[PDB]
This record gives structure tokens, sequence and C-alpha cells, in this order.
């Protein structure tokens, strides 16, 4: 293990919005595939359906277009049509209250998913533990 394992509470039940503390964005997988954030509660492309692969281990996809979160291997967020190693993410807890989510693929060099104060997602390499941009509650739909 490259990282601790306090895990947040809450399940996989019903689906969430992914609500950035930075900027107070929610994450968006638009339908051409690219990710940002939105402060656009109504956009439909926010509703996301996190899944567990193994404890501690999630996927993250878009309800409306059926798209998983992934970070390729420059660090980018983009929307895959298919589950790959990619699609990964170590969720925990984070400052005893966040949701962090961590590049499963790059978990090594600590790449996590992660946005800006204006709404632009983190390149893996530019995020690391301490920073505000990687903090997300997930908000009920």
């Amino acid at each position: 293990h490259h990282h601790h394992f306090n895990l947040p509470p809450g399940n996989y039940k019903k689906p969430k919005l992914l609500y950035c503390s930075n900027g107070g964005h929610f994450l968006r997988i638009n339908p051409d595939g690219t990710v940002d954030g939105t402060r656009d509660r109504s956009d439909q492309h926010i509703q996301l359906q996190l899944s567990a692969e193994s404890v501690g281990e999630v996927y993250i996809k878009s309800t409306e277009t059926g798209q998983y979160l992934a970070m390729d291997t420059d660090g980018l967020l983009y929307g895959s049509q298919t589950p790959n190693e990619e699609c990964l993410f170590l969720e925990r807890l984070e400052e005893n209250h966040y949701n962090t989510y961590i590049s499963k693929k790059h978990a090594e060099k600590n790449w996590f998913v992660g946005l800006k104060k204006n709404g632009s997602c983190k390149r893996g390499p530019r995020t690391h533990y301490g920073q505000k941009a990687i903090l997300f509650l997930p908000l009920p739909v």
C-alpha cells in the first residue's frame, strides 16, 4: 500500500453529486468525454453513480451517459465508454470529513481527482496531499 486506509462513511446505494470544496463546483463528465466542473445543480451530467470493485476501490460513472471517470497516462481526466484500469480510484476519507479519489493506476505518484477554483480539472501531477482541490463531499441528487 502507498496510502492510508481511512474510509468514508456512506454507501453506493444511490447516485451522488461530487461537490468540490475548493471552488464549489460539481464534477461533470460531458457527453464528448471531457471532464470539468460546474456550479449549475441542474446540469444533467453531474449525477454520478459510484460502485465498489473492492473495498475502498471505486468506479465513478455518469448516470446520464454511462461513461466512467478515468485518468489517462498524462494525468488528464476523461470519460471512458468502457471500464478499464484507468477507471479505478481509491476512495478515502480526508481531513476527517471529505472524500478523496486517488488514481489506482498511478497511486504511487499520488495523482488525485481534483478541481480548481475556476472549474477546470487538475492534471494528476499537479495534485497532492494537502490541497483543497482534491476534497469532495458526496451530496444527494
